[PDB]
């Protein structure tokens, strides 16, 4: 493990994007970026699962759209990933 | 802040999903669920801009499960994007 | 009694759409309209294959469609024509 | 100049699908294939509105959806009369 925090990795994608006049898409140009990354993606899984580097990479251009719309809202996906498990987190002791 | 490293929050959804029977959705049922949150996801985005942050979660959620299921590091999935993107121009 | 046409599906959600102040959604807010209701179609795909519920759910998208086509004057009989005329094969024996 | 029916435009459909051996996708896979063409039309009403590639991409959109129902014995006309009985409005101003 290198090891790439979520936090450092939406750093990353705000420097690349930071450069660029444009900056972040509007969040419903943005919604349609994601839709037409997904499709690419379900194209993939239908390909190699339907009837290891594309599928992929093709998950690492969703994940990109995700930070994006993710930075443009300043919203932090370790945050936004912790309220998701502590919904998931029973509380029965067992487990 | 911590920090969590990729790698981890994946561990840390392999260790949820690792307690049932069930385990993973094949590759298929799980691009259902992706399609699922994404529309939970635009109904959101719709509404405020026409909960979010939690709409992202659950999609990021159902991101790592299909990641996870195929044995892919989605660390490793951001960098050969990053390097795509990446230009060979000296000035930027 | 008969089947409806293609275009007087399109007249009809025209005709609902057409008493509101409001009118049709933007190109990219119908986008994701249809974005939210593909979800739903997906969830409901999911439940059954992981009757009545998925008929409905295939008709919510469809609405969807009819108002991106009819918000940008798109004939679905003409688009469906170029799709069948792209598949249509130069092949004698089919 | 017909014009068209619903229930044609899936028997056409049905038609084109009955001369393969594979015959029509699973519903899960079906799914996969309407997400893929969805994606296809958000990359086109991004380009556009961020006409006529709206027109053929809709008809693919359009295409999966009438595989899906032919898929599950499923009407769209049928389908479509329910969405607009939703929204029919109990008002006799309306
Ligand atoms: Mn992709
Ligand atoms: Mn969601
Ligand atoms: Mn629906
Ligand atoms: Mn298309």
């Amino acid at each position: 493990m290198e090891a790439k925090t979520m936090k450092d990795m939406q750093k990353e994608v705000d420097a690349y994007i930071g450069q660029f006049k444009e900056g972040y898409f509007s969040p419903l140009a943005m919604m349609a970026r994601l839709t037409e990354e997904m499709g690419e993606l379900a194209r993939e899984v239908n390909h190699y699962y339907g009837e290891e580097r594309s599928i992929e990479e093709e998950l690492g251009d969703v994940l990109f759209v995700m930070i994006c719309m993710a930075n443009s809202l300043n919203i932090d996906l370790e945050t936004a990933h912790n309220i998701v498990m502590n919904k998931f987190n029973t509380r029965d002791k067992d487990r």
